[PDB]
């Protein structure tokens, strides 16, 4: 199909995410991706632009990395997929061993699934089944703080920010969960004391606290002091409420630590990972839990964990994930991310002086220009493309989560485009 | 890793589906090619038939050269890009194929990453539809018993609450409306009763959701396609949407391209998955009519706020395009008829077995139903001894073999199935 043909079929038959159909955006045709770069069709002509978004925060080693391509083709040659019901295999074993070794201590059990939203559903199921296994089925609600996002399936939606979150129109049909106020950027003991007070009054009906550690992504690219996670861990411990960290966006080095929990030295009872898990090649996610959680879940009268995605532990997805994680661990990723952060900080600093900019902030390989108004994609997208960068703002944010392989020059091209988008926003 | 090292790691760290940890032992798989798996039995690698098609996905068998090549072709040009703001050739080629081969009127495609997600998307579409019509009270689902629709919490709510796999969770799930178990043979009184029950709930129902013709994970039950014609009629007259979940029945499995085709009926919304990718990669899709898509988009809500990270993944779409074209490029209907005949002929003798209550076949689906639960500890090694990978569940010994299975291979599969049933009764 020609780009023309692709656009026609697309307009007629494809529903895009977070969109209407008809009077929708109008997507740009992508025809190739290599390293940090996408080949897009603009006015009938192919242009090369930097994938500043890492393809929604997944392509940490860039596209078509030789190690990941090879890992995929090697597995393809021997075994594409077998059912995980009754069978196991090397890629599943290798990936699970890697995951339990690099995640916060105590997470020794791995349940694979096909997507981040599903892994969150699995996390909640683990938490609820845990308490059923202890003969306390009243412990069935979740608690979180505002500003959060945990995916788009219906249980996941129930812990999305109920007022400004993308799922706010659904609140009347969602499970009603417990929400603490927005966690602040700077550490304030009074906030943690209030969180504890609120949790204490609901402790008998709470299965778990569920939060994104350090960085809240889709809810506003907000950062908070890691010490709050230390307080959550302690509160949950004392009141016997499970602690769940959703690291689907923060995992695999993105915030400057291997996992954002590591900024706090905290181990949750349950953890979700996804997105950058496969290096952005294929859909895969995982839910990890402690031995105590795993063993209790089938205690009393609860029985087996009745979850089993058809493509659970897919050998192809697991094999590229093994390669992606090994590639990350086999380099000095900590210095790499530090250099990326310094580059983002340096390149975004001029945005602070722009009239429509309210904040500039960087955490690891995350760079954010917060604006005083919602960012118009119709203006932003071509402005970024004109400067050789693929950017997709959302809410009032011009942000990047670039591939780890970006050179300092490429980072400066990305930040330059961001600043120019923000400049255009304010005029 | 060696097989023993894999077993060690697996036992320590891997949670398997529908199981407990440290109380459930998996067999190591080291290769798969065509209709055969290479498994490790007592230290020896053996080749056995994938009678389950790896949970009903591997319709062209494993490592089919056309599908392998499609994947490797796409890998060299573009592994993945975000579907937010971008589009691409594999998504367009796949959407065009699916719109063309599905029941008439299904012209919009929302891709997702798994069957259960595609079901939640379908439900979201149905609820958002009625909101766009100013009827937000229409928010419950109706289905019939014996059904299965996945494992996420909304999907669980339309699993049969009495004896379906999610039955222990009834007290926490959304309470949906359940009609009685639909019978095998057509009885118009069943439809009239379904209508009567639906009528009293019509003002609060967004949709009827069912598996058409074959109910899979809820018990491998078959029903007359005329029931689906009745549901189309009832939904039309009472203004309730009709959703067909064809995640198990799609792509030829029941003898028609989609099971809905047996009834000559189109749902308003349709889910597909599993065999969509030929069993290579996780992918699913939710299709809807122009009416549904436009009504959603014209509502105050506006956008459908759903967007899986790996939505319309190029690699998954590329292998699916190849799998679908490979199916359409051959006489699949004759192939399935031949498979059905082979299954019928090979399972016939099981009818006489003392613990067997029914034998039934529908397209490339063969079922022995027993009078008691089937013990995997007896069934699994028995079948492996006969060169077949079988996974019974509940009281069912069944197969959903790759379409490429030879008559000899089908003979081998059915013989193992008969032998497992024989052992159940002793
Ligand atoms: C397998 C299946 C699903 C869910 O698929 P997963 O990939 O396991 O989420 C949903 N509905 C039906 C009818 C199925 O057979
Ligand atoms: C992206 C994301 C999810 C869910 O991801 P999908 O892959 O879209 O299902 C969940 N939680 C967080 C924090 C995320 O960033
Ligand atoms: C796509 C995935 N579900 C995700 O969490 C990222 C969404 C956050 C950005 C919203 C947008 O780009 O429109
Ligand atoms: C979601 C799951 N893979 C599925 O729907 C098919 C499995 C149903 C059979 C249940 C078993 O084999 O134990």
């Amino acid at each position: 199909l020609t780009p023309e043909q692709i656009i026609a079929v697309d307009g007629a038959h494809l529903w895009h995410p977070y969109s209407s159909i008809g009077r929708e955006v109008s997507p740009v045709v992508a025809v190739a991706a290599h390293g940090a770069w996408l080949t897009l069709i603009r006015d009938g002509q192919p242009i090369e632009v930097l994938d500043a978004m890492s393809s929604w925060w997944t392509a940490i080693h860039g596209h078509g990395h030789p190690a990941l391509d090879q890992a995929l083709t090697t597995q393809l040659r021997v075994m594409n997929h077998v059912m995980f019901g009754g069978l196991t295999h090397e890629p599943a074993a290798r990936l699970a061993k890697l995951l339990v070794d690099i995640t916060p201590a105590g997470l020794d059990t791995v349940f694979f699934s096909d997507s981040g939203s599903v892994s969150v559903e699995v996390a909640a199921k683990m938490a609820l089944q845990y308490w059923r296994g202890r003969g306390l089925p009243g412990k069935r609600r979740l608690m979180t703080w505002r500003g959060g996002y945990h995916g788009d399936t219906f249980l996941a939606m129930s812990i999305c920010d109920p007022h400004g979150g993308m799922h706010s129109l659904w609140t009347d049909v969602l499970a009603a969960q417990v929400f603490a106020p927005q966690v602040p950027r700077d550490y304030d003991p009074a906030y943690s004391a209030a969180f504890e007070a609120q949790l204490a009054q609901h402790a008998g009906e709470l299965a778990a606290v569920v939060v994104e550690p350090v960085v809240q992504g889709a809810g506003g690219m907000r950062f908070h002091d890691p010490r709050y996670l230390h307080d959550l861990r302690d509160i949950c411990r004392r009141y016997e409420v499970l602690l769940i960290f959703d690291e689907i966006a923060t995992g695999f080095g993105r915030t400057g630590a291997l996992f954002a929990a590591d900024h706090a030295g905290v181990s949750p009872d349950i953890m979700c990972v996804g997105k950058a898990l496969t290096g952005g090649y294929l859909s895969l996610a995982a839910t990890l839990c402690t031995a105590d959680v795993a063993h209790t879940i089938s205690a009393g009268a609860a029985g087996a964990l009745m979850h089993g995605p058809t493509f659970m532990a897919n050998p192809l997805a697991c094999a590229v994930s093994v390669a992606s994680v090994e590639l990350l661990l086999g380099q000095d990723w900590r210095t790499r991310i530090t250099e990326l952060a310094a580059g983002l900080t340096a390149g975004l600093d001029t945005a602070r002086a722009l009239p429509a900019v309210t904040d500039v902030r960087v955490c690891g390989a995350i760079g954010v220009i917060e604006c005083d108004r919602p960012v118009d994609l119709a203006v932003a997208t071509p402005a970024a493309l004109d400067r050789g960068v693929w950017l997709r703002p959302f809410r009032n944010l011009v942000y990047a989560m670039p591939p780890y392989i970006c050179t300092p020059a490429e980072i400066t091209q990305i930040t330059s485009a961001m600043v120019e988008v923000a400049r255009l926003v304010g005029s």
